[PDB]
């Protein structure tokens, strides 16, 4: 394409642990070297969670302060993308990070089921994150888990409610949400294209989905997202010995399809984000 | 097509009251009146909801038997559907009516947003209401609000969790999921024909999307719905006078489309169900 291809690495999340992978990040140390370490491999983007020392999972601003210092020292230029998921929070918590006033914030706009459970994104909460987003201008990545969502974005967005530039997310692959299809895929693809052909889009997949989805995506001009969030393993049972190793699998695509690996320069430019990160 | 069409009545639901329509019926008698003239002028199906006196949402399975005699001896061989509808009741009380051995329920596989909430319908759930309508040999109508869920129900009926012959219901126009779309719709019936080629399907519009979604799904050869508890008006402002003005409606789109009316013989054979309800 030549198209350069950005790269997000979701790093820990809010399900894997030490016990799942020992390469996991959980302390905020583990997590900045984690993600240097993936920077360096190519990934423009840091799609972060924090968790408690213990791993359980958290939504406390103190501690994405803290890793947001880590990467802005370690990662300099690195676009800093905060969670506002709803398994390391509930409610307002989930938008109590925002303040800080990351370069983007994940968002879901819409409900769908999860492995375990409903994943409630209530319209309520939707609007109030939006409006938090909005007023801090932090530039949302939306989480679509069904095609409603990538609709629903897309009207947003017209109206005003999303703040930036529109950057739609397909994820693929989670139990019971959207399964990677690759026929879901092209029409997903063909809803940007036609419905918002000014927005960019990448696509993530789950677990063994996860290189499937990133062919998929970097094959078709989008960006992609890697990582332990995502995906513990090479294979049906080769645990991923790092972040890295994962984006490395992702530039690996791109060199196939020769394209470019965005710079986070290029990024920042693409996702129209202030060249710089703020604070 | 000259293929037949099976119209569903969906003659109260949970939202409308006598405020918003007074045509809306609440209690048993009025929902019997109801329902006979809309099968008198072409309904085959019952989609059917109980109410409290005063209107409010109910799931009382007494209240589902009475109305079921009802429609058995005044409209014999109507086919009777439950709903387990989430607005209607809360967790397994969603299901207390299924020992009654209604023809049909409605039946949710995934979660999705709604106007005002969350409509939640957790995985466990899902599993234990499709249970019961095995154990109880209740034909399923999957109610879906968005792509995923038509994916789901496929896949879900290929390994046997789905008693009976499978029926998709597209619900498209609901505030926070899926719009009417055309274009959306297309795909729908492309994943049906395609994934599940021996399987039925029909289309639901709210509001002021009912007619259009009848005129799409009756076109292109598949089922529809049509009633109060979908729309209650007829433009922008009249009120729809009945449940039966608004299947008449659907009765002239079958006309222009050159298909006939299916009978309750019909429908009962097309859905895969008993030729005489139970009980
Ligand atoms: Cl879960
Ligand atoms: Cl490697
Ligand atoms: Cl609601
Ligand atoms: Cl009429
Ligand atoms: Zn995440
Ligand atoms: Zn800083
Ligand atoms: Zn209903
Ligand atoms: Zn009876």
């Amino acid at each position: 394409a030549n198209k350069p291809c950005i790269i997000c690495v979701a790093i820990t999340g809010s399900v894997p642990t030490k016990a799942d992978n020992p390469a996991v990040p959980i302390t905020v140390s583990e997590q900045v070297e984690s993600t240097q370490e993936a920077f360096e491999a190519g990934a423009a983007i840091a799609h972060c969670h924090v968790r408690n020392d213990d791993g359980t999972p958290s939504s406390d601003p103190d501690r994405f302060a803290r890793l947001t210092e880590g990467l802005h020292t370690h990662c300099p230029g690195m676009i800093v993308q905060f969670s506002t998921g709803g398994r390391s929070g509930a409610g307002q918590a989930r938008g109590g990070m925002l303040p800080l006033k990351p370069d983007m914030a994940s968002l879901s706009v819409g409900s769908n089921n999860f492995p375990s459970r409903v994943y409630e994104n209530p319209p309520d909460l939707v609007d109030w994150l939006a409006a938090q987003m909005r007023s801090y201008r932090v530039t949302p990545e939306i989480e679509a888990f069904d095609l409603s969502h990538i609709l629903r974005a897309i009207d947003m967005h017209g109206r005003g409610l999303l703040y930036g530039k529109l950057y739609v997310q397909f994820v693929m692959g989670v139990k019971n949400a959207m399964p990677a299809d690759r026929e879901v895929f092209d029409f997903y693809v063909r809803m940007m294209r036609t419905r918002a052909p000014q927005a960019e889009w990448c696509a993530a997949g789950i677990g063994a989905n996860q290189l499937t989805v990133n062919e998929w995506a970097i094959a078709a001009g989008g960006h992609t997202r890697t990582g332990l969030e995502d995906n513990i393993r090479l294979d049906r049972q080769t645990l991923a010995p790092s972040n890295a190793a994962l984006v490395r699998r992702s530039v690996e695509l791109c060199d196939k399809y020769q394209r470019p690996v965005a710079s986070w320069q290029q990024a920042r430019e693409i996702l129209g984000l202030p060249a710089a990160a703020r604070n």
